């Protein structure tokens, strides 16, 4: 099955292994995780994690044929299954000097939740993109400004995270993911660009 492929020693995640708008995986409740994890829910995380990692590593994804990406859900993989990977890089400076923090988020998250948020709502100005949609999609995708979350780690620990801004919109758009939420759902129907008074338009 799909998790044996992915999980196997040698293979690379890559763009073939990404399911595509219209698979009705993308639009399940992906099922919890249970504490301690199986091997191969702990291998795929990995792999998920190093996905982006290549994505964001000009020769990797250069051979492997990837683009730039900050977060990647189970679900996308055909695995319906509550895991995510987020991955944000911090930028250099203009003197080109590296950030302190390579990252402002590196988890690989099992049964991410939001759990409170701020009634302030937030979105990209760019919009957003999605592996799986082979689609220009233009518009505000409306979300909350700040969440806490909590998820577990491969270890089965909890955490509790406070978070605002961009990492806020990456986690999500993700957790979104596995409860079978695509971002185009929160863009506005008639006004892809429609701004309620109020809203957070982030850079
Ligand atoms: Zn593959
Ligand atoms: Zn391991
Ligand atoms: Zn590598
Ligand atoms: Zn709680
Ligand atoms: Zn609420
Ligand atoms: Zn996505
Ligand atoms: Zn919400
Ligand atoms: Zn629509």
């Amino acid at each position: 099955a799909a998790i044996d492929k992915l999980v196997k020693a040698s293979h690379l995640i890559d763009m073939n292994d990404i399911i595509r708008e219209g698979n009705p995986t993308l639009r399940k409740v992906a099922e919890e995780v249970t504490f301690p994890l199986s091997e191969k829910e702990e291998i795929l995380g990995e792999k998920m994690m190093q996905f982006l990692k290549h994505s964001q590593d000009p020769i990797m994804a250069e051979k492997l044929g990837l683009r730039g990406g900050v977060g990647l859900a189970a679900p996308q993989l055909d695995i319906s299954k509550r895991i995510i990977a987020v991955l944000v890089p911090n930028v250099e400076d203009a003197q080109g000097n590296p950030p302190k923090e390579a990252y402002s988020l590196q988890e690989v998250m099992y049964n991410p939740k939001v759990v409170s948020h701020s009634v302030q709502d937030a979105a990209l100005s760019d919009g957003e993109g999605c592996l799986s949609v082979d689609r220009e999609v233009p518009g505000y995708v409306v979300r909350h400004a700040r969440v806490t979350i909590e998820y577990f780690d491969k270890t089965g620990e909890k955490h509790r995270l406070k978070l605002k801004g961009y990492n806020s919109i990456v986690v999500q758009h993700e957790i979104d993911h596995i409860d079978g939420i695509m971002f185009y759902d929160r863009i506005n129907e008639k006004n892809p660009f429609a701004v309620k008074e109020g809203l957070l338009i982030l850079e």
